[PDB]
């Protein structure tokens, strides 16, 4: 027997006020055939698993009674990374001490363990394994636990809806500094894509230029700069040279910023927006869409890689495989480590409030 | 010989301070093989023909000298209703009498006369050949002379992007009083669309109303209405109640118009912006993109018939056989007759100056 925690809420609401810790069983000695236990490495705090339990996130855990409560009551988090401990005796496409993410979304990853079925898991290489195979790398924790919707999302964006010319077309980004924009940086150089990206000025400019450049954008420039029609030539020259075409926006910021990127791209032009900053529409000059032939679309990873097997495999084997070869870092979190002094839900909720400070890993 | 007027301008600008008429002799007697002589019967004064004027539209006709000026002057209007009054000795498909429209933007129609080829030009039956083959009704010169822009337009944004199923879908549109909007309201009742018109409030909407639901528009509402959170409901139970759904929209409008239709959409919309109201940006709120999978493009008819005059045809010729059926009904327009009293470029600064009266048909 082994005795879990998980977070969970009976209502909706701020994690502040809803979360509360759970303590269950598992039984490890009456294991079903295709079943296994995993114990959790560690778990991610993104905005999307903070929305879903505001109840403004449509892609949401039901409520159950299957922790033992006394009302039906909902995990936290979506992405994680565990160990398998136990797998059932028909079980081969996993053994003990290997690393799985969730195969889906919804799984609840803010608790200690979970017992599941084989495929409600996808196995990643694990150090050892990795270093066996003749890896120069493995993947940290904070790698595997993160894999599962930042990176997917910028591969995604970058490859599966316009078809970019390598070494010629470009695209362009706003939110360049955020955990997406730094992975697309970084892919667009491993495809041969140009870019552009587009920040906030900051004081240390020059510094956070050099570091964008450094992981592959080409040019880097402020959102003064994308507003200013005297700094707007630049850019043209920079693509007339390239001699190819700005095909493609990604946009996490809506408003003006959305506007600037959007008349940077040729005719034709696509613009995919994966996220936004709160209350701020998405803001397009009528001209671009009659004029132009721009088309502004969504992209929200869930819902396209829902019913979509083998496109997430295929891209997570690709994540995976660059973080072994060395190609593709991530961000670094802020680990707090759960030793069972507090309450696991309270780890959560602090990392909740402190998410300005940088992307929140609990780990274990 | 043949003495014709056109209106013309030297330099870009407002059309009540550049336009002036111009003179010129057309060789009546002397046409090549393949060209033919026109009449202008009547031609409309539409925004786009302004804004080329104004040198602010991104397709124009060429300045050139061809007219007997001393600088550059570029021809006016876009749109026309022409007779052939002369063909050379190898035009089969035209003859006196036929009536034609221009196969091209950037014909010159704001003028008494014209010398083209025959595939300069698109037949349409006169009054006479619709009557003699047991029609019911003749085109009017105001529906010949605008059918070439507005009933093409409604009609290919409601067939030509996504089918909506007969008896249950719906689409939604802004400026539901426009001309396109009225077209669009029209092909929706003899399609078996559902729609949603959304107009200005006036004072008297209750009239405007009447008029548009007769025209075929299924629910008309206020701009107030499209704004109201506390609406959501009704528009949602309408909807639901048809067993259909709402998968286009039409906007013209931009800003809160375009945020209000937008999110009358079910999940998997598209809207086409064709139109919009002077610095009015297409404004989307980003969950629509992100969780509704909502789609924004654009429609320029224009661009979209440049080389598929195929579609061009067989669109034309089912609103020319909704006319003669007397199926369609145009907007009346105010029309200005040209007599020689008062000269043509003053018909055309007065029909633009009273732009908000309706329509300004110049005829001859």
């Amino acid at each position: 027997m082994i005795t879990a925690q998980a977070v969970l809420y009976t209502q909706h609401g701020e994690p502040k006020d809803v979360l509360f810790t759970q303590s269950f069983e598992i039984d490890d000695d009456n294991l079903a055939p295709n079943e296994v236990i995993v114990k959790t490495l560690g778990s991610p705090i993104n905005p999307s698993d903070i929305n879903q339990i505001q109840g403004v996130y449509p892609s949401k855990p039901a409520k159950t009674t299957g922790f033992g409560t006394a009302e039906p009551a909902a995990p936290c988090g979506n992405e994680g990374l565990f160990e398998v401990i136990k797998v059932g005796s028909n079980v081969s496409s996993l053994e003990a001490g290997d690393w799985v993410i969730p195969s889906h979304v919804n799984f609840g990853t803010w608790r200690t363990h979970a017992l599941g079925n084989d495929d409600d898991f996808i196995k990643l290489p694990n150090p050892a394994q990795s270093k066996a195979n003749g890896k120069p790398n493995g993947l940290t924790i904070n790698q595997g636990a993160t894999i599962s919707v930042n990176p997917l999302t910028a591969y995604l964006m970058l490859t599966h809806y316009v078809k970019l010319t390598p070494g010629k077309d470009w695209f362009i980004q706003n939110g360049g500094t955020s955990a997406v924009g730094k992975y697309a940086s970084q892919i667009g150089k491993l495809l041969n894509f140009n870019s552009i990206s587009v920040i906030r000025d900051r004081p240390n400019l020059d510094e956070v230029v050099a570091s964008l450049k450094e992981l592959g954008a080409t040019q880097v420039i402020t959102e003064d700069q994308n507003n200013s029609k005297e700094f707007g030539p630049t850019i043209k020259e920079w693509i007339k040279q390239s001699g190819g075409e700005a095909k493609l926006a990604l946009n996490c910021v809506g408003g003006k910023s959305s506007t600037g990127i959007a008349r940077k791209l040729n005719n034709n032009g696509l613009m995919l927006t994966y996220g936004g900053m709160s209350f701020q529409p998405v803001t397009i000059p009528t001209s671009l869409y009659i004029f132009k032939n721009f088309t502004s679309a969504g992209f929200w990873v869930t819902e396209l890689l829902k019913n979509n097997k083998e496109l997430k495999t295929s891209t997570l084997n690709q994540i995976i495989a660059w973080y072994e070869e060395g190609k593709l870092t991530d961000a670094k979190s802020i680990e707090t480590l759960y030793d069972g002094t507090k309450p696991l839900h309270e780890l959560y909720q602090d990392g909740v409030a402190n998410s300005k400070d940088g992307k929140q890993l609990i780990t274990y």
